[PDB]
């Protein structure tokens, strides 16, 4: 094991702002430390939401190293909660098209996603390096950096590509380190689509924390 470990399965959020963070950005920022479950925003505010994981290692790792920092300006407000589960209601389309209410425990694209992987694989605070897997095995820093052109995020400092064989995908590093500039590239370049007009081809990567010394 690794760290202390949470009283709850769930959360709580505020402060945060429905069309830069929403069900998708707090999934991008937090699954990395374990499978979510589901999320809903809450008292139909646009700055106020609730989470919950597979399990309480994974809230353990917000609540001790998340908590209290922000993406995109936004002032901080986080809590844990004693609620067993999210609760159900009344859910509508969100400003940026994503509804008020999502579920990822149908997720197969995480080596935690089952109690079987998890018990091969471990959780850690960031390591002021970053992971990237799942991409096609025609990207390179050149499309990193015209990405992150559109989503005005900050361009990372070096970066590691290697594609497998027969695998027809890529994976690799990127190392730089900022507190607002790492955390707004992970909620916006997680699980994210490229460039191309129509989607005709899958592009949707991941982003994680590894133990690193180098991009290479």
């Amino acid at each position: 094991d690794y760290g202390p470990h949470a009283d709850s399965p769930v959360l709580m959020v505020y402060g945060l702002d429905q069309s830069k963070m929403n069900c998708d950005r707090v999934f991008n920022v937090f699954c990395l430390y374990g499978n979510v479950e589901k999320v809903k925003f809450m008292k139909s505010k646009p700055g106020a939401a609730m989470v919950e994981m597979a399990d309480g290692y994974a809230v353990d790792r917000a609540i001790t190293h998340l908590n209290n920092n922000f993406m995109f300006g936004q002032k901080m407000n986080v809590c844990v909660s004693k609620q067993p589960a999210i609760m159900p209601g009344q859910s509508y389309g969100l400003e940026d098209g994503s509804c008020s209410y999502k579920d990822f425990s149908e997720s197969r694209n995480n080596r935690f996603s089952t109690p079987e992987q998890a018990a091969k694989n471990r959780i850690q605070h960031p390591s002021n390096v970053l992971h990237f897997f799942n991409a096609p095995l025609e990207v390179t820093e050149e499309n990193f950096f015209e990405i992150c052109d559109e989503l005005g995020v900050k361009r990372p400092t070096s970066v590691k590509v290697f594609s497998g064989k027969s695998e027809r995908s890529s994976s690799g590093l990127l190392e730089w380190d900022s507190k607002s500039d790492a955390l707004e590239t992970l909620g916006f370049l997680n699980h994210y689509q490229m460039k191309n007009p129509n989607g005709p081809y899958p592009y949707t990567l991941k982003l994680c924390f590894s133990t690193a010394q180098h991009a290479s």
